[PDB]
């Protein structure tokens, strides 16, 4: 069986999910409930708002979605999203993060001024490909640029980026796939924090369907999107992390491409064949590797580790907690010196902190040990400590932003941030 993690995921869908007629409570609540009964912990959701054109909605609509949701995990109303953002600081059902999808020519500084103010803390950009030839030939209404634009303009305001990517889609190749793969984690106008990667398909009514049709699309099957997926993860850096392989689209829906639902296992099996090893976070973090292999960090030999890589014209310092015997990642930081930031509140001496991850609780049912978590052990604020030292002893800042959950600001409080507009901020 599967792992329980102790962060709930919400993911609601906007208006043009089908029974509730795209309610944002009612898909909120029915959600947590849902989560309640199996004995799933909900006080800790990240929400996660599908779509992709959600930031194209009138702001009147993002608002209200958003508040309506903050108000069924709050259980009252409230006169605003802004009531409803602080009620839910400290609801018991706290909002630790909120992802919002949107086409990567969708991403201005108004919309990511909008997105920090729905209180967002990570954007999934819709690249599916960096090439323009699969942009234009599928006839997808964004470019490369927009896609390097749009992750620039959201890693200088503090947001974690994710892309999502696809495989196998017309006029593409598998050597093709792999040199973007490549390119997305050593070209610095890419270096995204988060992939979500799932071969091309071809579902009817799209535009894929018409191609299909016509001769001019014969999808990836299992064998060739396992090879380019394997050669993805083997090559990864160790601050990726990755989605779990699935799809929430049903066979009978795939007219066609890859249909079987064990897409992410076939990619681990044939990493083991072929000894191709996998250091990214999902491969390494704690409950993870504790569900694959019944490992634990051995105290012995944990370190703080860190690595600098260059990303959208700055440098990203990624900081963790780590098991260097056995390679168990226990949390992470990532820390930004910014670029071309336009937020009112990022100077020129200021250190961006954009994620602090502690992986905490963690039901493994298919362990004899069952429970484990590695919170309230001192790991979120040794790193803490670690990034205000690099901020200022080594970069010369004199101020840190830190990207904070709405359901996050008390934590960061009492380490001594206070509210700085959007973030969470101290006076170095």
């Amino acid at each position: 069986v599967r792992t329980i993690s102790g962060v709930a995921v919400v993911a609601v869908m906007t208006s043009p999910g089908l029974m509730f007629n795209f309610d944002p409570y009612l898909q909120t609540r029915a959600r947590i409930e849902q989560l309640e009964k199996v004995g799933h912990p909900t006080d800790k959701i990240e929400l996660i708002i599908m779509g992709g054109t959600f930031p194209a909605r009138e702001i009147e609509y993002q608002d209200w979605f958003i508040k309506r949701c903050l108000d069924a995990m709050n259980e009252r109303e409230s006169k605003s999203l802004e009531e409803a953002q602080k009620i839910n600081e400290t609801a018991k059902h706290r909002c630790v993060a909120l992802c919002i999808e949107t086409r990567p020519d969708y991403c201005s500084e108004k919309e990511i001024n909008q997105m920090l103010k729905l209180g967002a803390t990570r954007v999934e950009l819709g690249v599916q490909s960096i090439y323009n030839e699969i942009l234009k030939l599928c006839k997808r209404g964004h470019s490369v640029e927009d896609t390097i634009k749009a992750t620039q303009l959201l890693k200088d305001s503090g947001l974690k980026v994710s892309y999502h990517l696809m495989p196998g889609m017309p006029g593409s190749s598998i050597e093709m796939d792999k040199k973007m793969f490549k390119e997305i984690f050593t070209n610095p106008d890419f270096m995204p924090d988060m992939v979500k990667i799932y071969p091309c398909l071809v579902i009817e009514g799209t535009e894929l369907y018409e191609m299909w049709k016509r001769g001019e699309f014969k999808p990836y099957r299992e064998e060739e999107a396992i090879e380019v997926i394997s050669y993805a993860k083997s090559i990864m850096p160790k601050w990726v992390r990755t989605s779990r392989i699935q799809r929430d689209i049903p066979a009978t829906v795939i007219v066609d491409g890859v249909k079987k639902s064990n897409l992410g296992e076939l990619v681990y099996k044939y990493m083991e064949k072929k000894g191709l090893r996998c250091r990214c976070i999902r491969c390494r973090e704690v409950g993870h590797v504790y569900y694959k292999k019944g490992i634990l960090p051995d105290p012995e030999h944990i370190k703080l580790v860190r690595e600098d890589y260059e990303a959208s014209g700055g440098t990203e310092i990624f900081l963790s907690f780590e098991d260097v015997k056995n390679d168990i990642l226990i949390a992470f930081l990532r820390l930004r010196d910014p670029y071309k930031p336009f937020r009112k509140e990022i100077d020129d001496k200021t250190m961006l902190v954009r994620q602090l991850h502690v992986f905490g609780w963690e039901k493994a049912l298919t362990r004899d040990i069952k429970e484990v978590s590695w919170q309230h052990m001192g790991y979120g604020r040794m790193l803490m400590k670690e990034a205000e030292r690099i901020a200022k002893e080594e970069f010369g800042k004199k101020k840190i932003l830190v990207t904070s959950g709405i359901g996050v600001r008390e934590y960061y409080r009492k380490l001594g941030y206070k509210r700085v507009g959007a973030y969470m901020g101290k006076e170095l």
